[PDB]
């Protein structure tokens, strides 16, 4: 009676990008490291999450990195985006990139894996926005302008603890189209990284549901990454939805990044989020092979052990499906239809 | 009485990649130079045709093909790194030319729909790449470029690939100027069979040529090469070349490039149309009438005063006519053999 679970965000593909040699073992076997691969996920009950393609950079705070440019990103993401299309032919069907909400829920009872093309900080695509089409065919359906870094978009938050998400400036004028454009296309726009002006940017210019996959809340644990209650209550309106992020530096109340750690801290938050956004707005959104995360959680074969202590924790039955899947199968219906 | 025309070969991107902030004045209104843009297409009654991606190289060139003998070096392997972000500058542009033309215009991925514009008046781009670049060995992009709609690759340019190697411009000389595929070419070869791409063999040399005649399941075809016998330009294909297109039962398209149609392989534009005349007449005796079409090379090369642009293909078809192909071949040497071998490549 574990719960399939849908995820809002990992970052399984950068471990191919940085080992793609032994891309074979890593996904269908596993190499004994990280959080992810095939079996793990089958053992942990994950039905299927968003898999980001994420470009890599080269009391605390840490500087931002330099923006890098679409030529120097583009290789990068078609190379993870590739790595995403070869773990579907690999997997021979029990994996599947999918392009719309009912594939999604004919994967949940088909108990197929299921993937969402998510990219995390736009880098990838130019200010002209031709790339944004090209990566819609592909496949793309969701898109966080930016990671914590600086782009032609807008800007995100640098890590930093405690602090305000208020960290910057806000969407550029090719962020405001790229909104426009994301919004015609049904591309899901995910708010986490992003600072707090361009948030406010995005809540004011975007048609869709406010969406933020991987964020805690920030009354809870002030770091710059975590939602304050107005950007709760703005999501809220928006009909939108956050996916609780297991890294520990979001998660415990002192914002420390050490694993050692009770479930306290994520019933904490998912009971914060839960009051203020209502029980149809919150999921997981784990930041699997993203960030260090609780001891009690490991890795995906962790989930099952999540779910015990929020079921203990007094979430009735008809909430954990909410919290475990529904909650973003419904978003991704108010986000492209269904 | 202007029959439309479906093309096997045009440049157009280029232009685009050179000037991208004019691309909405260069497409929907031209700018006044070049072969082609959208007005100028309904202009000549062409149909539509493939769309190359092409990644350049870094006035010699175009001197040097001016007074033959004449061999160009070839120019250095460029890597998918350096190639991919020009490759999708260019993909990206050939869907915004169909966001901008709003429903002139229409990127086909299979050959219903390249049959359904031409009925509707709409014309049709293929996706095609030429020489393989921006493909990495491991093919994981080639799964990616055919997902956002190629339907079209030429393993090489004339240039040296992971995957093989292209013919030097040379003239006068053989097409067997270097090694045949590599391993890795081998390999695209099969996924391009698996995935339904068609392979384009021109620029390719004759050992690579031969590797594909050998490998692949799927029509041979040369989007844009003409007849060696009557021209021997390294880019044109021999007597032999042509028994094997026709027995895999492909197509070839006749480039309008000066320097493989006339006798003498020079570059001036200053000709008549019996060399154009005699190359169909040798492709179409030896291929069959069913195997030849058009494969311009519009914006990639110097084509005949009479043609000059993307316009001249009525003067090119009243031509053909007062040479006496009737009207039947006349629409088979227009269009309708280019969408039979789409049929054959990809399924209809
Ligand atoms: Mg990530
Ligand atoms: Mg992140
Ligand atoms: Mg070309
Ligand atoms: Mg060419």
């Amino acid at each position: 009676e574990t719960i399939p679970v849908f995820d809002g965000h990992n970052d399984f593909l950068l471990r191919l990008l940085r080992n793609p040699a032994n891309r074979e073992t890593i996904w269908l076997k596993g190499d004994g490291t990280g959080h992810l691969d095939l079996p793990r996920m089958k053992e942990g009950g994950f039905a299927g999450g968003f898999f980001a393609i994420y470009v890599p950079s080269p009391p605390f705070e840490l500087p931002l990195p330099p923006m890098i440019r679409a030529e120097q990103a583009q290789p990068v993401a078609l190379a993870m985006a590739g790595h995403l299309l070869w773990m579907e032919r690999a997997a021979r069907g029990r994996f599947k990139v999918c392009r719309t909400a009912a594939e999604v829920r004919s994967c949940h009872a088909d108990g197929i894996v299921s993937g969402i093309m998510h990219m995390e900080g736009a880098e990838a695509i130019g200010a002209d926005l031709d790339a944004l089409h090209l990566f819609h065919s592909l496949g793309l359906r969701s898109l966080g302008p930016v990671w914590s870094r600086p782009t032609v978009f807008g800007h995100g938050v640098p890590f930093r603890f405690p602090g305000s998400p208020d960290t910057g400036e806000g969407l550029t004028e090719a962020g405001r189209r790229l909104v426009a454009e994301c919004n015609r296309l049904k591309i899901m726009l995910d708010l986490s990284h992003l600072n707090e002006k361009g948030f406010d940017d995005v809540a004011r210019l975007s048609d869709a549901p406010l969406v933020a996959t991987h964020s805690n809340a920030h009354a809870v644990t002030p770091s710059t990454r975590n939602l304050t209650d107005r950007q709760l209550a703005m999501i809220r309106e928006s009909r939108g939805m956050v996916g609780l992020n297991f890294a520990t530096s979001f998660l415990r109340e002192d914002g420390r990044r050490s694993a050692e750690m009770g479930w306290e801290p994520v019933l904490r938050h998912l009971d914060h989020l839960i009051d203020r956004l209502g029980e149809d707005h919150v999921g997981m959104g784990s930041d699997f092979d993203g960030a260090t995360i609780p001891q009690g959680i490991a890795d995906v074969t962790g989930l099952p052990a999540l779910q015990a202590a929020m079921r203990a924790h007094g979430y009735d039955e008809p909430l954990m499906r909410k919290l475990c899947h529904e909650n973003w199968y419904g978003l991704l219906e108010r986000s492209w239809g269904a």
